[PDB]
């Protein structure tokens, strides 16, 4: 398929450009695809790691007609 | 709301720490945003050369045609091929 070849090297072409890297895209080898429905939630929260209190920065895709939860992020944005 | 959003943000918390091997103790949820989510997710597994090497990579695609909106969501290394 002709689209998801333009995706698969989108992807790589995006990862190059983000992480300054050289990769050769090759080939792809398989795909799939789903709608996406449902909420995304940025959550910021407090949580003690190392020995100290610090603030994070969680992003979660969730669907609640099927109890699906997804970590989409996570980073460590303060203390 | 503040229930839902006090669940997955220890959702979030467990995740993390079951994937990093990690120790974070949970506090509190200090703030929240959401938004409706639409469009397609592709989930992509592709071959690509690094260095000399050809190798096996995950990739997550989020598009949005309506708005010509692409976001490169997940790109793994997941496996290594023959030399």
């Amino acid at each position: 398929s002709l689209e998801i070849d333009s995706l698969a090297r989108f992807a790589v072409e995006e990862h190059n450009k983000k992480q300054n890297a050289l990769l050769e895209f090759g080939r792809v080898v398989s795909a799939q695809q789903q709608v996406v429905s449902g909420t995304l939630y940025t959550i910021t929260l407090e949580a003690k790691d190392g020995g100290q209190k610090k603030v994070y920065e969680a992003k979660v895709w969730e669907k609640p007609w099927l109890n699906f939860k997804e970590l989409q992020e996570f980073k460590h944005v303060g203390d």
